[PDB]
């Protein structure tokens, strides 16, 4: 095939950009110092005590910041899910199994497009904090952000655009192997297809690459290790930090009570 | 007192610091007479309720920060602060919201805005039911007309509260809390001398709290195993108890 996967993959793309405000292509636009308003650097605690003046403690503010955005982010993964020919088809049960799983895979993947080897942009592009001002922190804080930061670096190495990544992300959700599925068959039929969409698409947009493909399945993989770890930093915390203002509370009373 | 009023001024003065909007500042807003800028007069579904998943996050930092200035919290062992939290937290929203709403509606985006209750109760089957039972509760709490002074130690009762599953040392939890509500009993007699049984009136209140988080988890519960639409369940919810 060509026209209906070459079409599929469109469909993918329109729907992205209608889901997802931030995309890859804005965010390397600002990261390419493309001057139509310069993003707010924040490198030092000096110039962190500026930042709330041009903009939308510190270790709280940021992971408040992450907490805000995983509230936003479902609700955006949920609706591109929702138009993925087929998905709103399959059971209830595992239309919510394939978001549940898939939900944080792709906000690592695409948080990826926000940051470079030096750091990540933040408030919608119109901040920059620094990788070594991240690792800097205090003792939760510092070792956060840099797993997610060794990731991004490999994974823009491989340079995707919006609509190779459009398809990446469909493929993702798609995926059936998640624990708890009821039926296996009609999640795999449609990944079948998406597998196809994305590897045509890789060869059409990237003749200078081996094995990218490939590549992109072992990223599918890496992901899935990406989100354990963030959840067990997160328990380690919940053991051992004496301040309650750095303990993930919401997430405890949503496990425990609900 | 010295002691009882000295806590009762201490908490008071931390409520302050660590909850923006006070039942003053809504009570006025909610006075069409105190004119400084009306509030806006109000898929919807879906915003709503993002809404009120945003305001969790807020509220649980805003409620973490006033726990921690009563005296005696932070001493705790620290599974313990975590448990007394956990269990206050919604209970907190909902004793909170009561001050922002009125038989018509609810005060919302800081006093930017009024959504009539006749809408919220109007919008489609899962999403109609949501907020009545928190204006019914509402509507009885706000004829006790507690004031924010009132509040404060109300609120810190409910945090210590000894009996909430999972805690390991009852003893100095129940210590604090009986301080407390001393010092929110003469808090009563002092400030509502005509309202003879309001102290026993509001400890009924805190154990209805629990029934009103106790249906608003079900109602959500009825959804994540019967809502077709994806859009419309508590996905983050769904992920951090299931993966998390
Ligand atoms: O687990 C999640 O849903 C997010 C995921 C995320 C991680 C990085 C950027 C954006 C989102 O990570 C969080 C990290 C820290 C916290 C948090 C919040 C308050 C106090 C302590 C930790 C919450 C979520
Ligand atoms: O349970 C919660 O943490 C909040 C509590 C709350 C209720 C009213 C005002 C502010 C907070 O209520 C919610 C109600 C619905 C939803 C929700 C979100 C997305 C899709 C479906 C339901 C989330 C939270």
């Amino acid at each position: 095939e060509s026209a209906d996967l070459r079409a599929l993959a469109k469909h993918l793309y329109d729907s992205y950009i209608k889901s997802f405000p931030l995309t890859k292509a804005k965010a390397r636009a600002i990261l390419t110092g493309t001057t139509d308003k310069s993003p707010f650097v924040i490198y030092d605690m000096n110039s962190l005590m500026m930042g709330e003046d041009k903009i939308k403690e510190v270790a709280i503010r940021i992971f408040q910041g992450c907490q805000f955005r995983s509230v936003e982010a479902v609700q955006e993964i949920t609706e591109y899910a929702k138009s993925i020919p087929g998905f709103v088809n399959l059971d209830l049960n595992d239309q919510v199994t394939l978001l549940k799983y898939g939900v944080h895979e792709i906000i690592y993947t695409m948080l990826a497009s926000l940051m470079n080897k030096d750091g990540v942009l933040i408030s919608e592009g119109q901040g920059f904090m620094t990788r070594e001002f991240l690792k800097s922190l205090r003792k939760p804080l510092g070792d956060f952000m840099e797993p997610k930061f060794e990731f991004a670096v490999k994974f823009n190495a491989l340079e995707l655009d919006d609509s190779d990544l459009a398809i990446f992300i469909a493929v993702i959700i798609l995926s059936g192997d998640r624990p708890g599925l009821l039926n296996v068959k009609p999640i795999e039929d449609i990944q079948d297809n998406l597998l196809q969409a994305l590897e045509l698409q890789l060869k059409l947009n990237h003749p200078e690459s081996s094995q990218l493909f490939a590549k992109l399945l072992q990223k599918m993989t890496d992901l899935r290790q990406i989100v354990t770890e963030h959840v067990q930093l997160l328990q380690v915390i919940k053991k051992t930090e004496t301040d309650m203002s750095l303990h993930p509370l919401l997430q405890e009373i949503y496990k425990d009570l609900y």
